[PDB]
């Protein structure tokens, strides 16, 4: 249970969709982070792999504001304390706006998966995963934007999926937060992109998975990795 506080590029913060006090506020503050009604710093389930609460966390919409990103520049973002216990991936997406990401119709978003990170060591099961760096580094995790991709404005779907359950059908927890970025420089990809409701299925590989037992390999949900 968590999420995103807080966002640094280009060396200011912006502030992130702080769940446990905006949805209280009622006249609350346009921030780069999408709203969401996860007030309970929960996740979404295999039950809600193929209803809207995946794309961007239960009931989410846009942000109103969008961050610029210099070329090939760096995203930190920053977490409320990660719970050992949740050892799983982390996973990075974007989608293209086409526009301004505060009106995009988060429905039709196309993901390309631009990072990720799994089981990084299993001497002593569960391991060390994606989650324990993001641990080690004082809860933040950095992504480089490519400087391959189109320019514009883009939702970033950043999320960790927790497999400390997950050994039961619909047992894995998926927490993705989004913000919005504009991506900056001088690349022309437009990478093949995956609609939120297909990134995950509740019976994949690396999602129906006991974690507690030795594992000989991790294959990270989603997508196939775009370079
Ligand atoms: C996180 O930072 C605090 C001090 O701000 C420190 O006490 C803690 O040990 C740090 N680093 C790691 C690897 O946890
Ligand atoms: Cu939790």
């Amino acid at each position: 249970h968590g999420f995103v506080q807080n966002i640094v590029i280009d060396g200011k913060n912006y502030g992130g969709y702080l769940v446990n006090q905006y949805p209280y506020m009622s006249n609350p503050p346009e921030v780069i982070a999408w709203s969401t009604t996860a007030t309970d710093l929960g996740f979404v389930d295999g039950t809600g792999y193929q209803t809207p609460d995946i794309i961007c966390h239960r009931g989410a919409k846009p942000g109103a504001l969008t961050a610029p990103v210099s070329p090939g520049g760096t995203v930190e973002l920053q977490w409320t304390p990660w719970p050992d216990s949740h050892h799983g991936p982390v996973i990075n997406y974007l989608a293209p706006c086409n526009g301004d990401c505060s009106t995009v119709d988060k429905t039709q978003l196309e993901f390309f998966k631009i990072a990720e990170s799994g089981l990084i060591n299993d001497d002593n099961p569960p391991g060390i995963w994606a989650s324990d760096n993001l641990i080690a580094a004082n809860n933040s995790w950095t992504v480089t934007i490519p400087t391959t991709i189109a320019p514009g404005n883009y939702v970033l779907r950043h999320e960790i999926i927790a497999l400390h359950s997950a050994q039961n059908q619909d047992g894995a927890q998926n927490y993705p937060q989004c913000i919005n970025l504009q991506v900056t420089g001088g690349g022309s990809d437009n990478p093949a992109g995956t609609l939120g409701t297909a990134l995950y299925h509740d019976t994949d590989p690396g999602i129906l998975i006991n974690i507690y037992q030795k594992l000989s390999s991790y294959i990270i949900p989603g997508p196939p990795l775009y370079t």
